[PDB]
């Protein structure tokens, strides 16, 4: 949790703090960074569309879709997903 | 080595390998992310102006300039710098 302050701020700045603090607390700074990176790779590939297809998702939205993919793949529990989201 | 393998890929992805690896082996994962993060904030406000009045407006160019300044500020020794430049 000094490496976690740093991961915290890096991710926070990279996506444009408590919501990210809760992700780090839940999956660790290691898996958090991999998620930030993956969101960046998606952005480098030209992004994703919103559900209404009117714009690209912001990189914040991409990271949330990816995080939600962690729940779909049974990596984060439903309880953990609820803690993170409010 | 897995955290630093992940800091490696995060920073490489965000900058758009070997060069960044040596930075990490030199200053530590913690300080490298701080630097990557500071490069990001600096890029967001339009980058910077070097001593030669040369604009650095992309993240990578910014990141490179801030790295060189650590040397000029005696936070990275000459020997280390030489190790990193190749």
């Amino acid at each position: 949790d000094t490496m976690e302050s740093i991961v915290l701020n890096t991710i926070v700045t990279g996506l444009q703090k408590e919501f990210i603090a809760r992700v780090i607390k839940t999956i660790g700074s290691q898996r958090s960074l991999q998620l930030y990176e993956n969101a960046m790779k998606v952005e480098n590939s030209g992004g994703l569309l919103t559900a209404d297809m009117s714009r690209r998702k912001t990189i914040g939205g991409v990271f949330c879709y990816l995080l939600k993919q962690l729940v779909a793949e049974d990596q984060i529990t439903i309880q953990e997903w609820n803690y993170i989201r409010q």
